[PDB]
């Protein structure tokens, strides 16, 4: 009735309600506590199996004891997409009990009894191994028959052919089965990729006069190489749907729209079309299909903004009206967040006609899926029912499992981290409003930590957020945030124009871009900026190449912070369990002054003893240096705001430093 | 479905496999995280119901939001022994949504629409309240259907008359019910009581010559008043069973036993009897019944050592030999811990004849339960199968639920704390080997929050443990540990002779009492020590009185440590959620020197603002003083090694100072 106890198993999420998250080729660490009566030794074997794909022959991996007694650790690396299962099985290994006990008493060294007990072990042990190589067992099983010196037949106890033999085929006693938990593996882009947010309309390129010109998918596609050139793996496009014509918004959040103004893309829908139609000015849907294929040619993928909202002109406003929250006087209520108003849209109502709306939205998501779009940016997901997301998310991947979702949830923790739990492959974070060494240090450790179920996407900016620190610290700071986002997380992102050092907010104390891109056409000339040397495009490229270069940067779990005695300096390191690759990042939070300090290292964390000395190389500088536990470091902006340092590869003791 | 989200419920143990622990009249704090779509407000109601006894119509308590968004906290206080159940139910309260939304918009200040929506709510709400006082809502509902002032029907919202009944009877929408978890409540002695350990035989009192004399229950009962006099609630007796005559141990763990020597009581069993018989030299079983009844007259309870072990001459050795571990040569193995030998006892074998041993031991426990013994100190339980204890425990408590078990498990955490999870009402701890300011600090804080499954019993000493710090720091230290034990835990204990300052170890570097009572008979003359002023009995008495006096000391959860800028000084405070009682303890760890420092307080923890100044009284000294956030303290041993301070009672905001 449960003789051997198994508890505090990890990774488990919400006590097993939600599966943990991992990706292909990621080392997944498993741990559990196994114990039994007295001083009889115990061991556990971790059993992993890969099932179907769904969502709502065993493989055996041996587990190893560790620092803390009775807690056993293991790892496994999943090789195909779908839903995996693991469980921990616990058993008592008498051989270990017998062996360890015997070595202590042999020291006292007659006693003839314990030896025979061993002798009956290997025989019973032997039945488990096939007659073929079982023959050193009978050597051991016929090892303490006859009287003699102690080192008589222990001689077979100690040689590593039968320790190795017992390893492949073990003597298992009192086997007890553990609980089963599940892991959901996604394609690697779920963890490691870089984002670019661009407006297709802004690819217009001016007219014969000064006036901005509306772009098209065709014009948009011309800018795709340059993006790929910077190393981004995913291109994110704001909604490509028709914009409502009533209450269309003007320049600067103005209530009244000029006849030519475009209005914000998130005001989805018009007499012209719904969520399933391309806004005609961009082109026919074939042009889009053509646009996707261009990106695909460059190694990139396309992600569309998915905003479950409607403009008044949206066909649903006419076709299906049960889907909204209707006021008492027959008017239809504008989407609302008190007392501020976003007048150009309608909130959906998920309670009046649930299976009605559910099936239609699924149809729509499926539409774009059929057109090569396999990454969606769910918009303001926290203002829609959770169970819906749990359903919609689970529903799409089961027919096709390579579709991934990103949650734009700027919301308090319980909701933000909560949403991740229900299936979102990625989530936005509070990253932008973390700017002090202490916010960032705890934040870095925080990310993650939550890796078993949350993978964060760190965005340096979004059309709605230009943090104050970018406003007054000048072009230097833009580098700093880029270094932080790119290094802290495998997944990071950027909004267009960031590369131009766009740092002007509409008015002081606001976080909205002046002459915001949501309401106006803004073609930009990146090439000229490059020529006059006022673009951060080369640097970002160098940042993006480096992450791809070092697989250490694709890890969530292994971030570790090292001590630097300067409030303005931040130093942390990441490593890869697989290749042993190891990297240390040192950045300044001060854009303005040269800063110097003494850097102290936790050598154990890098896999070396404290007195060691080793050589490092700076991937930006190319400089090589000799280092030890304590090293001198000085950072000078207007030369380089950060040092990305390559460190000696962590020995094949990588696996235990990943533990927990 | 679940339409509304419920997560991170606490207190839950091992994801619900094991019930949490609590006792009667203890405030049990419950917390959970509840959230839903958008800015619509949400609330939760905690539903508690009391089930039967067993082990392996509703009452409703409203839950309140707090500092951290979306996490709701609640409490309930169980009033009868048995198994309780609780679950969290989640719902959306539209009024709150409507109310909070309207107040923000009212400042903008026509609005003609929102008011009717409220008005259709309050009416929909009226359906929930029972014919009679239902009506001012309809009054509130029809006071703006009429056009008018904005402030006109806010009138009917404004009034504290309308926050009302709705708290008592609420309008609940989209109600979703949470998972169910269980709590097992024991009698209060499970948490709060003090222990005294005595050898019945040591109550012998010499003969006409100098020679010590073996005692009896009769003689043992003579020492019971003085024990009660010191305030102890439980008397713990080493096994009272017959001691084996074969391989019986001599003075000082000597291998050979003299003819008169008594042997260790844990060497259970002889030709005279087994576990079901009283050792005859102590008396007839009636004498025991008389002794137990005697203690109960004094307000005490009797606790017997439950040691699953056998001497060679034990009846089981012949009667049932399947129950033992028989060697290959037919001998049966002596108790063993490699390479140490415990020649006087036999380990049991729980695998050969499981239902065989299970059934005898349960019978044995029931024998003594029938004789008024409802507390057992299970001996070295970690050297017996886990599942067994889980079985034995659930089996005993269902017939009689007032039987409680204490686990002497000096074992690594996973096992020690693990064992507590299975049902052990109390557990021994690592307390004796914590002697530095940081260790005691960590240990005290550590007590919590494991309160949900572990209640620690802090023993200053046992026959097996005479700590080094006691060895050289003189009688002063003995006070210090007593203060630490009594204050840190609601439940604490003492082994006989401690009060006489017995401080001599067998050899330097050992933790065993010289001329140990386990192997030798040791009568003591407590009275003479009193006259000659070398007894810590008065002080201990004052300590136990103080504990009973302040109910704050019966709490596990609320211990909090305050900063004192001295490495030799330790200051912590406890309070009682019920009466608001609050107490602060300051103790010194150096027995030899006067020590002084500046004591800093976190007033918020004590329920006061930082600037407040207030009056306190020292329960040992008796005089009143005035204090503030920072106060001067100096401690002089050889007058008093600690200050136990009565502090201003925590206001009726105790409950919120308890969250999580
Ligand atoms: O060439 C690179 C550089 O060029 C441009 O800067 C030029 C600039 O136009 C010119 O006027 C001049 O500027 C002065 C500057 O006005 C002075 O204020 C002086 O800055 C010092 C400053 O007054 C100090 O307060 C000091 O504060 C530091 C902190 O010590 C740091 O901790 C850090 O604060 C961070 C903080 O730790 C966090 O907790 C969080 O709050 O976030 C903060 C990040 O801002 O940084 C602040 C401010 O840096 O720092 C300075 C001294 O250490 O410096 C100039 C006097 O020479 O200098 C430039 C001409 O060479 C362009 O604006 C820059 O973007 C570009 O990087
Ligand atoms: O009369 C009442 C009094 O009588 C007895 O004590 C007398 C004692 O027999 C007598 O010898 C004398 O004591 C002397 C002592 O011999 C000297 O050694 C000296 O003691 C100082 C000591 O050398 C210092 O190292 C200093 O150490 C403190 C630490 O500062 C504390 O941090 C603390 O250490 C704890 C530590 O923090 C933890 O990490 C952990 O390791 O546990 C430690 C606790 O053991 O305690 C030690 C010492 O307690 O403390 C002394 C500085 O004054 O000077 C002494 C006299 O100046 O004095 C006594 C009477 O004459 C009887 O044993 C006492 O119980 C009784 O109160
Ligand atoms: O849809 C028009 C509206 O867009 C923005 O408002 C939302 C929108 O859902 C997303 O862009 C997302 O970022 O959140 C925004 C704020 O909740 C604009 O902020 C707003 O000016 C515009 O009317
Ligand atoms: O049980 C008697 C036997 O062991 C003793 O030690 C005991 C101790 O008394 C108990 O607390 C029990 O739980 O386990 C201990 C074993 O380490 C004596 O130390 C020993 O001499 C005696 O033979």
């Amino acid at each position: 009735p449960g003789r051997v106890e198994i508890d505090d198993v990890a990774p488990v999420v919400s006590c097993g309600v939600y599966p943990a998250k991992a990706v292909v080729g990621e080392v997944v660490p498993v741990s559990a506590a196994v114990w039994r009566e007295g001083h009889e030794a115990v061991a556990a074997t971790l059993v992993v199996r890969y099932l179907g794909v769904r969502y709502p022959k065993p493989l055996l991996i041996p587990m190893t004891s560790g620092q803390e007694p009775f807690v056993f650790h293991g790892q496994f690396t999943p090789d195909r997409v779908g839903l995996w299962t693991f469980r921990v099985d616990g058993w008592g290994d008498p051989i270990h009990t017998w062996r360890h006990g015997l070595i202590a008493k042999l020291d006292a060294g007659e006693l003839s009894n314990d030896l025979l007990v061993g002798a009956v072990l290997l025989e019973r042990a032997a039945t488990g191994v096939p007659r073929g190589l079982r023959d050193p067992l009978l050597a051991a099983a016929a090892a303490l028959r006859t009287p003699g010196d102690p080192v008589t037949r222990t001689a077979l106890a100690l040689t590593p052919e039968i320790e190795e033999l017992l390893a492949d085929y073990p003597l298992r006693d009192l086997v007890t089965r553990g609980e089963q938990f599940g892991v959901w593996v996604d394609r690697p882009l779920a963890r490691f990729g870089a984002w670019y947010e661009m407006f297709p309309r802004s690819t217009g390129g001016w007219d014969d006069d000064g006036n901005p010109v509306h772009g098209t998918f065709a014009t948009a596609a011309a800018e795709l190489p340059r993006i790929a050139g910077m190393g981004f793996d995913v291109v994110y496009l704001p909604p490509i749907h028709p914009i409502g014509k009533v209450h269309r918004k003007g320049r600067n959040n103005s209530p009244t729209a000029a006849p030519t103004d475009v209005g914000s893309p998130w005001a989805i829908g018009s007499d012209e079309g719904g969520h399933d139609t391309v806004h005609p000015s961009l082109g026919t849907i074939d042009d889009f299909d053509d646009f996707v294929s261009a990106a695909r040619d460059l190694g990139m993928e396309v992600a569309l903004d998915l905003a479950l909202q409607c403009a008044p002109d949206h066909p649903w406003a006419r076709e299906h009206r049960q889907w909204f929250t209707e006021l008492p006087d027959g008017t239809i209520a504008y989407a609302e967040n008190p007392p501020k108003k976003y007048q150009d849209i309608y909130p959906l109502n998920f309670d009046n006609d649930p299976e009605g709306l559910y099936d239609e939205v699924l149809r729509v998501v499926q539409h774009w899926v059929n057109h090569g779009v396999k990454f969606f940016r769910v918009d303001n997901p926290h203002t829609k029912p959770p169970n819906f997301w749990a359903w919609l998310i689970a529903q799409v991947k089961t027919v096709d499992p390579d579709v991934l979702f990103l949650s734009e949830a700027f919301t308090p923790p319980a909701r933000q981290y909560g949403l991740a739990k229900l299936g979102f492959t990625q989530s936005y974070s509070y990253f932008t409003w973390r700017t002090t060494k202490w916010e960032l240090t705890e934040f870095g450790n925080q990310i993650a930590e939550l890796a078993d179920y949350r993978r964060p996407n760190l965005f340096v900016n979004t059309p709605d957020i230009l943090h104050a620190v970018l406003q007054h610290n000048g072009p230097g700071m833009f580098a700093i945030r880029a270094v932080l986002a790119a290094t802290m997380s495998p997944a990071w992102g950027m909004y267009c124009g960031y590369e131009l050092f766009e740092h002007r907010a509409v008015r002081e104390g606001s976080e909205e871009y002046l002459d915001s891109e949501k309401y106006e056409l803004r073609p930009r000339d990146f090439a000229s900026a490059l020529d006059q040397g006022r673009s951060l495009q080369p640097f970002i490229t160098r940042l993006n190449i480096i992450r791809r270069l070092h697989p250490a940067f694709q890890q969530l779990r292994t971030i570790h912070f090292h001590h630097v005695d300067n409030d303005a300096l931040l130093a942390y390191s990441k490593f890869d369990p697989a290749t042993g690759d190891c990297v240390l990042v040192v950045v300044t939070l001060n854009a303005f002054g040269p800063e110097e300090a003494t850097l102290w290292l936790d050598m154990a964390a890098l896999g070396m003893e404290d007195y060691d000395r080793f050589w490092v190389r700076d991937e930006i500088t190319g400089e090589e240096y000799q280092w030890g536990q304590a090293n001198y470091i000085r950072i000078d902006p207007a030369r380089a705001v950060a040092h990305i340092i390559n460190m000696p590869a962590v020995p094949y003791e990588s696996r235990n430093t990943l533990l927990r």
